[PDB]
């Protein structure tokens, strides 16, 4: 039963030197894996010539809708994935975090995209940048999709989450993906790829899968492609100097092994709740997935006094963890994935012991039994700041080292001695301690959890990367960045500054910008349905002359008797030099000048985005408004009965009688559409 | 009356009945202005200018 | 504000500058209403209903 | 308040209860003014003057 690869649209396999996938618990070889003789160049050319233009023709809203449909279809079929994850050595909670975290990543990126990305194939990321006096020359930054293919070389830790946390921003960015999982657990990636492909939900050529070796694929990549790697540091650093990748300047992101720490604060004493939640946190991070996640705690740093109490409590809670076959009721932590992995963990543990670490709880495994079980291992380091191997050696299993600190600053130095980590945790009750810790140690950590009694109730964990937070770190952790919300989407696009006149930039952006040509229609823009509106549709309102009576009436009705409006004496020695009109009255009277009263397509306002009061408005001044439709964004119908709407941003400009702007802002609205799309 | 905004969701009982809210509601800008009225200190002091309002969302209708 | 009539001859000094009058004037309907306010007796009496206005001309602008 | 007309049919609940309408009603002149506020176009245009009203009858009371 050889595991197939999905490239060039065909499920196929290879022939030659294979590799076997064994069952983590029983030890039997239940899959063999090979991809020799497969045409990698044809697979890349298939991804780029038909997958990429298909994905690039969709708007960001359509791609977010596709992510959501795929997430739902994957969610329905999750039982198959759970049954396959059983073969990897995982309890049901571990498989839960993997499966449902991957699918939740899809759902989160779908929501984020549909909520924040333009209804277009281009993405203007900032506002218009003015670059001249008269306004004929400006610039803004645009993001467009790269034309190549994204190759994702994943690790065995999270065969589903690791694929989907990269796949979601890749598609949202408009790029096809070629996925190469780790051979040791590729059977679980294959089934998810088959679900996605047999759903018919995604364009053709938008997903490819290489089970086995990548062959000469990297030699065929050009500068419009991207590569991501998760795994050991030697393999990643070898890929980073691949001659083709360096010659063509192909973006390369590496994520490697890190020594994640967990510091206990000096303020913490054993009679506090922080002590108990610290113990629980260390143990959960040590034993989830048998400590096989890249964010598992490897270094425990406590104050010198607390050392013996902490070491009592850790082994106490850690002896009640039953290692065994999770199919048997009573097991709380399963096996590693391989006898090879178990050998590597034992060999790292032996390195640490030879480098001067004392065993507090079992460190020797059964190097001949069938299942790849390892006992929870807790080590001790008596001399932390002269034993360099404890900050460099990472045993990829249920293994951690306890070590003592001093004076609340030695602990910071110890935390930073990791050389760059993915995740760190500080258990404390004092906010000043947490501030000092962040200020000193954020530069060597990608993510830091401050864990006190209040956050502990809903905290997601030290080891769980959330889709909205960056996942990565400097130095030993690889230097890469993932999962930062839309930051990860931008990793698959090109940022380009575009200079020109505001009308050219408005046409390039498909959004109206300041100083661009408008169009007037003698039909009020509020009477138009979403489809009949265009960016740049504009209305000049009639005028309203400000009076002292307006200042008085507004101040009375609102209750705002600030001296700059109601006190002639105090206003005389202000910067304006006399009484002025309220900013909020300019806002309200502008709404009064442009809002169409009758029932129409405009449903709600609900939003005002960036208001600045430029110049004072005085009694005797006369204001006039221009209302220009600035940006449109369709909203997908989530049902069959909800009324189809879209979001329209409107630029508002308030001028006085010298044509000088006195207020600038934008309003958001909901505008009914004529045609829904179920 | 003072602002000139006679949008039907505030001034037309019939049309407001078949809106999503289901009746007439208060203007968002009046909630804004009355909030300023509740918190602004009137006398001369260290505060010199407002000049800016940064990210306003109207969450729930006020009746 | 109360009536909703923001015709430029009353509310826009720039447009009223090049009107026939040359400045902002008072609404004719407010002249009518203020006149009613000046002559109408408030308390219960023999006058029962008003119900009618017959031939109204506005002769000269009120400033 | 603004016009000064405090005829009991609008401002006195006790006297209005004993009237033909049976409760307080809206001023006819306010119906006239608010109607002008509903139909008058504010901005500069072809309409130059108003100056005249011809045959006003108040048919039904407005509550």
């Amino acid at each position: 039963q050889q595991l197939a690869s999905f490239l060039s649209g065909t499920w196929q396999s290879g022939r030659g030197r294979s590799r076997l996938i064994h069952h983590a618990i029983s030890g039997e070889a239940l899959w063999e894996v090979t991809s020799e003789g497969l045409d990698m160049a044809a697979a890349r050319q298939f991804a780029i010539e038909k997958g990429a233009p298909a994905l690039r023709a969709m708007t960001f809203i359509e791609r977010a809708a596709m992510l959501k449909a795929v997430a739902k279809h994957l969610l329905s079929e999750k039982e198959r994935f759970y049954a396959l994850s059983a073969q990897t050595g995982a309890t049901r909670a571990d498989s839960w975090v993997d499966i449902e975290g991957g699918i939740g990543t899809l759902f989160t990126y779908a929501s984020l995209g549909s909520r924040e990305l333009p209804d277009d194939t281009l993405w203007p990321e900032d506002e218009l940048i003015p670059l001249s006096k008269e306004g004929g020359f400006a610039a803004r930054h645009l993001l467009t999709s790269k034309s190549g293919v994204a190759v994702h070389i994943n690790a065995f830790n999270f065969p589903c989450w690791g694929m989907l946390e990269k796949l979601a921003p890749t598609w949202l960015g408009g790029m096809p993906a070629i996925i190469k999982p780790a051979t040791a657990t590729a059977q679980l990636t294959q089934a998810m790829v088959k679900s996605i492909v047999d759903s018919g939900l995604v364009p053709e050529g938008a997903i490819s899968l290489i089970c086995g070796s990548a062959g000469d694929l990297l030699d065929h990549l050009d500068s419009q492609d991207v590569v991501t790697f998760t795994g050991s540091a030697a393999t990643g650093q070898m890929l980073r100097v691949q001659p083709n990748i360096v010659a063509k300047s192909i973006p390369f992101t590496m994520e490697a092994d890190s020594l994640n720490c967990c510091v206990l604060g000096e303020d913490v004493t054993p009679d506090q709740p922080e002590f108990a939640l610290f113990i629980r946190e260390v143990v959960r991070e040590m034993t989830t997935k048998a400590g096989q996640k890249c964010t598992a705690i490897r270094r425990i740093i406590v104050p010198q006094a607390l050392v013996n109490a902490v070491s009592d409590a850790l082994v106490a809670r850690l002896q009640k963890v039953v290692v065994g076959d999770p199919a048997q009721e009573g097991v709380k932590m399963g096996a590693l994935v391989n006898a090879e992995q178990r050998a590597d963990v034992q060999e790292k543990v032996n390195i640490l012991l030879a480098a001067g670490c004392e065993i507090r709880l079992g460190g020797q495994a059964d190097l001949s039994a069938a299942g790849a079980f390892f006992p929870p291992t807790l080590l001790y380091c008596p001399q932390p700041d002269e034993t360099p191997a404890v900050h460099a050696t990472e045993a990829f299993g249920p293994v951690a080292t306890l070590m003592p600190a001093q004076n609340q600053r030695h602990a910071l130095q110890l935390a930073c001695a990791g050389g760059g980590s993915l995740a760190g945790t500080l258990v404390t009750a004092d906010p000043q301690i947490a501030r000092q810790f962040i200020a000193d140690a954020a530069r060597t950590h990608g993510r830091i959890q401050i864990l006190n009694e209040e956050s502990a109730k809903e905290s997601t964990g030290h080891g769980s990367p959330l889709p909205q937070l960056v996942h990565g770190g400097p130095g030993r952790a690889g230097g890469g960045e993932e999962l930062g919300g839309l930051r990860a989407v931008k990793h698959y696009m090109q940022r380009t500054a575009v200079q020109g006149s505001p009308t050219m930039l408005a046409a390039i952006s498909k959004q109206w910008v300041r100083g661009a040509k408008v169009e007037e229609d003698r039909i009020h823009p509020f009477r138009k349905y979403f489809e009949e509106l265009q960016p740049g549709d504009s209305l000049l309102t009639p005028r309203r002359t400000m009076t002292e009576a307006d200042i008085v009436n507004f101040a009375c009705l609102s209750g705002d008797h600030f001296y700059a409006h109601m006190d002639k004496i105090a206003a005389a020695e202000s910067i304006f030099g006399e009484r002025v009109v309220h900013g909020y009255f300019v806002l309200s009277a502008a709404a009064g000048l442009f809002v169409d009263a009758g029932v129409g397509p405009v449903i709600a306002n609900y939003g005002l985005e960036s208001l600045r009061f430029i110049e004072p408005v005085k009694p005797g001044d006369t204001i006039q408004v221009r209302l220009t439709c600035k940006r449109k964004t369709l909203k997908k119908q989530r049902s069959a009965e909800e009324k189809p709407t879209g979001v329209v941003e409107w630029a508002v400009e308030v001028f006085n009688q010298h044509q000088t702007p006195v207020a600038l802002y934008s309003i958001l609205t909901l505008v009914a559409r004529q045609h829904g799309d179920f």
